[PDB]
């Protein structure tokens, strides 16, 4: 169960970095 | 209860991704 | 730590439906 | 291994209210 929770809170992670892109690219 | 845990994430990661779509339907 | 766990959860839950109110007025 | 699951939800919880802050520099 911890290893699967593990992998979720990785995959928001690469969400909140790609839309941190979009941000930071809506921004400039 | 780490199980359930991991259901919300899940569901929380899907929230992004959706919310990641619509920043990029909205900047194009 | 499960109760502290389960309260950053809900505080997650909250700025998700922030974003989403952001969203749909910028949308409009 | 909880401890620091909670350290990671905190974390997203800063990164989802910068990006709420970020929209509604955005939406104005
Ligand atoms: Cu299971
Ligand atoms: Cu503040």
């Amino acid at each position: 169960e911890l290893a699967a929770i593990k992998e979720e809170l990785a995959a928001i992670k690469x969400e909140l970095a790609a839309i941190k892109q979009e941000l930071a690219a809506i921004k400039q």
